[PDB]
């Protein structure tokens, strides 16, 4: 049985189970080799330039994550030490976002910013509904709505479809590639549950002007009995911007920012599987959304869509916090910023590229092809050629009012080093040369 | 700085950050030691008997999970091999649950059964809503409802709160530690989006009689233009019952079971982080819950609440499928069954216990203390002593119409060996003795 | 950046140096998805760890590693017997780095043996160089042998009816100056076997009528560790009387990572004594034939590991599996249509093909290589050897670690690439 060579065994002579469980078990070495082999031919994650999600952690953190895979992040009474870590993380992030000590912030780890955005939105919906009932607003006339920029990530569309919320979408244009705050009051009405500000737009790399939105909202709220507050989607900005622009006011320093989310597995430096949501004060969380759990043979409040899941990633987040601290994070984000700027400068130096975003805010570059009548090929062709050399660079359309603009994004993470970025620009230069003399589509 | 002994260094003279980041970085070996040390003082997971969640996997699966932590399960176009493995697990699981060849099943991995239950309940709500509109029901008069046993896991209560559904709860009693199928139609009306049958109840370890419920539903549905269908919450049973009672009809063999969820991290044998939901046919999934993702420069359908997350657990699930196959899963679940039955027999031989559930169905044992005015201690005191001897055994009240009944539960998972269970019973014997003479 | 011209002045941290080298290595192909080479891209975990643990051993150093030397001699014995070295005669052999060095050493034995014959017969050595006769699908090492040692290459061209040595005409290239004929048991470009049994009979007839006889060297770089396990009845080896020496690459179908080959002589008389350098091991002195001096013993020890671990049945199971994958691929390409198979994997597990004539097809095999590379597979395009240099082919070489599940994935990738190309 183990006498069989791994690549002489019966299982290596047949296809893998695709529709049903095979009758018999296999040796651990055989199953292992077959599963790993199915995975060989997908992009090496380090060359995936299409994602915010982290593709490197230090070996110590990898080993640590491995050793805590059995831990169950929901089970506070059985894993009270993991639950303490989570609490420390929430405190740490709250302080990073200037949660005021005069109010009692609450928050939680989530699987990612999607779960967090949905919880935040649900908190807004439920708080809005109590206001609406008390002011005799007719709940059958219209659906509640939220106001958000057209750069929204798909989780906000899921939130709206799943919970019967209209989306009041503030479109982008050539000058407003972030929320047009000057016009935001045109989308607000009695049924508005809140306004989402995006601190790092997935499509463009740009910050919404949260400080200006906060000023407008402060003034709007004196004029109505249907006040409206800000949720910040800082999926990506939340772990980046405090270390490189600490004086930019986007967070709980703004009076009307009531909740904030971020993904640990974006610029929090953790592999996929953790996000974070924080409410400035226990009142911006309606009690009917809080399910209470056993802890210290007593009680703790929880806001959660998921139940059981791995604590590995939240532990990893604490490992990062302790390991890097403020200065370590800052050094990492600064080098990331620097590679993004080298890249934006390299693409203008090559010509044929017009930069939509040059990496001044998030470390992300967006560009389109400058129109040239003597070019058969599109960015789709460029993405194909770059795959030949390992690189994944996605091509996509901009969101509404710029759906005629086709772009490519490069997102730069902590493990995209300066040397690898010089290599990328070589590979990219050769691709442009190869496509300039191509004879097929 | 790298010369310092780990326990001679400045970071071990100071407390860890609790309220804010420290300013300065630490060396990797020091950070690693400090985080692991914070974790020493929780109960070794293998001795946690309150939970269905897996606390062991074989070393080859551990290493494969480690090696795949950077993969992002949502990102199909960048990890198409991982997405193909996912599709293969949906097929495998659909087949295991007898999805009919004549219809076209769909499904997806989830983080767990919570997200699965919620996506199923939402499919039911949206499909109910179209049917209700088309029959002119007044949608303003009552919230939609769902019907379920009182032993529902908290994720159904969350589903109901979050989506404004009324829960019509069928109570338990002394003779019905699972759904009272004969009474279920008292709870159904035109507003009912569906009935949830639980294939392995968290509190009691018992199967809802899904076959009987299907026959009740089939009869009810011929008399009405508001038909009702069954969603099976098989969080636990989905990966247990197919291997030990393959003939028990609970799954898509029943005509009116339109969807089923199971937790891969329960009897599917994966560490926490993977669940599964399957629909018997595409028509039971409303198109407006499907958000589309690029793949091979085309389009692929997804139902999902979460977005980015680890692929490690789902690859682990496929590893288990390949490594164990049907017979391996069967041998594991059989051993697990054997241990549960050993624990049930040892509690009865000790005297002083009444078995509420004896582990014939899920491998779970439920018990209360028999009436006795001379005994001054409670099951809460027993939990506390068992904890001193290393074990976590929860004490809790039974659900509706038994909320005055206090019980203990022991769940038996794959990694509770017979050896270890003999040791548990010695420990339980000693703790009883200790409680009988303390104050 | 990393040093590209000069040494840096200062050392780096281990983790930093490690990270920098490994990152530089990132962006080259996962080796296992390269279908253009015979070189092994996988070994079992015990072998990898044994290799790592004997990295320090020196294969050349016999008095200092006598147990490693014994292992070499065992492998030589094992390989001799596999290729049916006769017991009536006295075979010798050695490990080498690869088939190149082995080919070179065998070619040099032939040159030196020819030159003595030639002097004895009064042949004018100044009038022509010695020559060797070989098929036009020769591997580059034969051309380096000829250039390095001043031997003319008498090349037998290939054509549509002969994708291996043309035995009908091989003697047209043979003359008094011929040091030998090389028969290739697995041609790199085409995967085909030269008809060794026929060449042997032809040579036996030739040799009966001249005092300048010619013998056969078999370049079994690939076939040597493959053909004995799936076609043991095929006579290609020392069962043929005029086969005097044979080479094979252990890092080809011998299943070892790069860095071992083997050369065996059927008898001591085919190895001129001037090529033998003797050494100090155990009580006496051991004969050596070797171009290289110090080098790793890891691959050698890897080969013995493989022989002990798998034995006959294990090698056979691996090679039969490999055979089945190759056959699966040939049948999958015929199912798709549009390909003309030059080799269909009945001989070596290599499939070789061209696109069938079609005027309404805008794309070529070069474009197909490109789309496969996008999908992660290296399947390059190249011209055939002399007389078919205008014919453009693609090749898939199947090795031990190309399992059947992986091959179904490859075929789905290939199917999709074709579709994409037909809309381009
Ligand atoms: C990616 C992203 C999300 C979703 O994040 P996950 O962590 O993948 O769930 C939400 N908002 C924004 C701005 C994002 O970039
Ligand atoms: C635990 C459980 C759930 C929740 O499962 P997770 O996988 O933890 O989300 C749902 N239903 C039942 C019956 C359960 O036992
Ligand atoms: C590759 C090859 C060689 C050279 O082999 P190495 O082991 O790389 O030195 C010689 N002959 C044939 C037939 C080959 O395929």
């Amino acid at each position: 049985e183990t006498l069989k060579p791994i690549f002489g065994a019966s299982a290596e002579r047949h296809d893998l189970p695709k529709y049903k469980l095979a009758k018999h078990a296999l040796e651990p070495r055989e199953a292992d080799r077959l599963v790993r082999d199915q995975l060989l031919d997908e992009g090496n994650s380090r060359l995936n330039l299409a994602t915010f999600c982290q593709t490197y952690m230090e070996p110590e953190a990898v080993e640590l994550m491995k050793d805590t895979l059995e831990k169950n992040a929901i089970d506070k009474s059985e894993y009270p030490r993991t639950a303490e870590i989570e609490n420390r993380c929430v405190n740490i992030i709250a302080n990073l976002w200037h949660a005021p000590e005069a109010e009692s912030f609450t928050g939680t780890s989530t699987i990612g910013s999607s779960e967090a955005c949905m919880l935040a939105g649900l908190a807004m919906k439920f708080a809005w509904r109590k206001r609406a009932k008390a002011n005799g607003l007719d709940l059958t006339a219209h659906q509640p709505n939220i106001v958000i920029s057209a750069g929204y990530q798909v989780c906000w569309e899921k939130f709206c479809v799943y919970w019967d919320i209209d989306m009041h979408v503030v479109p982008m244009d050539d000058d407003h590639m972030s929320l047009n705050v000057d016009h935001v009051l045109d989308y607000v009405d009695d049924y508005t549950i809140g306004i989402v500000g995006i601190m790092g737009i997935t499509y463009t790399g740009q910050y919404d002007d949260l400080a200006r939105l906060d000023a407008v909202v402060e003034r709007y709220n004196r004029t109505t009995k249907f006040p409206v507050y800000i949720h910040v989607d800082a999926a990506s900005g939340g772990f980046y911007t405090p270390f490189i622009e600490p004086e930019l006011k986007w967070d709980f320093r703004l009076n009307n920012v009531i909740s904030i989310n971020a993904s640990g597995h974006k610029y929090g430096l953790v592999y996929p599987g953790v996000g974070w949501v924080i409410w400035r004060d226990q009142q911006y969380l309606p009690k009917e959304l809080v399910f209470k759990v056993s802890y210290l043979g007593g009680e703790l409040p929880t806001m959660a869509i998921n139940f059981s899941h791995s604590a590995s990633q939240l532990i990893g987040q604490y490992y990062n916090f302790i390991r890097f601290g403020f200065d370590g994070y800052r050094e990492i984000q600064e080098k990331t910023h620097d590679v993004a700027r080298y890249l934006a400068k390299s693409l203008t130096k090559l010509g044929g590229f017009s930069l939509i975003n040059d990496g001044h805010e998030l470390p992300l570059i967006c560009y389109e092809l400058t129109a040239d009548s003597d070019r058969e090929w599109t960015l789709y062709d460029l993405s194909d050629r770059l795959l030949m050399k390992g690189w994944q660079v996605p091509t996509y359309p901009l969101p509404k009012n710029m759906t005629d603009r086709v772009i490519q994004r490069i997102v730069v993470r902590a493990d995209f080093g300066m040397s690898m970025a010089h290599d990328f620009i070589d590979d990219l230069t050769q691709a442009i040369h190869d496509l300039d003399q191509a004879h097929i589509v």
